[PDB]
């Protein structure tokens, strides 16, 4: 059980102002929810030592934190305390419909939840994975919390081609190819930033996005007592397509 790594108050110190009335969230992202929707996923969080356990816990959180944040240099506790402040990309004039899937009339598939998962294509993926039609029913990531979380654990846990899932990585499970080794992908935090957004964040130097993931890492590291580990950029690694 992922519950025996981190507990109510511990979530609640890590995403100490996601219920604030500053936030969207207003309750939705619960420790509850959260722990519910972990247990659908054997190995998430429960894979290794201890310590990779609460490593995984720490990386996921901390990924998912910036996806949400509503921090800024200033903000009270600084910007690594304000994860998990937004449910909903703030722009949704954008339907994000690829010509290959389909788009209902009157869904728009911006980003949501977590991971922020977005466009029809991803819609449908996670859909036919949960056993839940989010195709139709897009809206259900920003509203019934079991299912938000549960895309989020779901795009950690799931390898995709050359793109080894962020789970695999973060518990050394993953062995780089002579193809990544070329690339500079070496296991670490940096790697998982670049499967979940490497074509922007990596390769081109420093990120200002890459170094929020990295902020929010290292804070959730200092309160797990967790060292932070090597490779926490990616600014010399060529994105996934190598």
């Amino acid at each position: 059980d992922v519950g025996s790594v981190i507990d109510a108050s511990l979530f609640d110190q890590l995403l100490k102002h996601r219920n604030d009335p500053a936030c969207e969230g207003k309750g939705f992202y619960s420790y509850n929810a959260f722990v519910t929707a972990a247990r659908s996923f054997g190995g998430f969080g429960t894979t290794g030592d201890t310590n990779t356990r609460k490593r995984e816990v720490a990386a996921f959180l901390a990924q998912t934190s910036h996806e949400t944040t509503g921090g800024a240099a200033g903000s009270p506790d600084g910007p690594y305390a304000w994860g998990y402040c937004f449910v909903t990309e703030r722009d949704k004039s954008n339907k994000y419909c690829d010509p290959g899937t389909p788009c209902p009339a009157g869904k728009s598939y911006y980003g949501r939840g977590p991971i922020q998962l977005t466009h029809n294509y991803n819609y449908a993926q996670a859909g036919r994975a949960l056993g839940v039609d989010l195709i139709n029913n897009p809206d259900l990531v920003a509203r019934d919390a079991v299912i938000s979380f549960k895309t989020a654990i779901w795009f950690w846990m799931t390898p995709q081609g050359n793109k080894p899932s962020c789970h695999d990585v973060i518990t050394n499970r993953w062995t780089p190819s002579a193809a990544d080794v070329a690339a500079n992908r070496t296991p670490g935090f940096g790697v998982i930033t670049n499967i979940i957004n490497g074509g922007i964040e990596c390769g081109r130097g420093p990120s200002p996005a890459s170094g929020d993931r990295i902020g929010f890492y290292k804070r959730y590291c200092d309160v797990l007592h967790l060292s932070y580990g090597p490779n926490l950029n990616c600014r010399d690694q060529r994105p996934f397509g190598g």
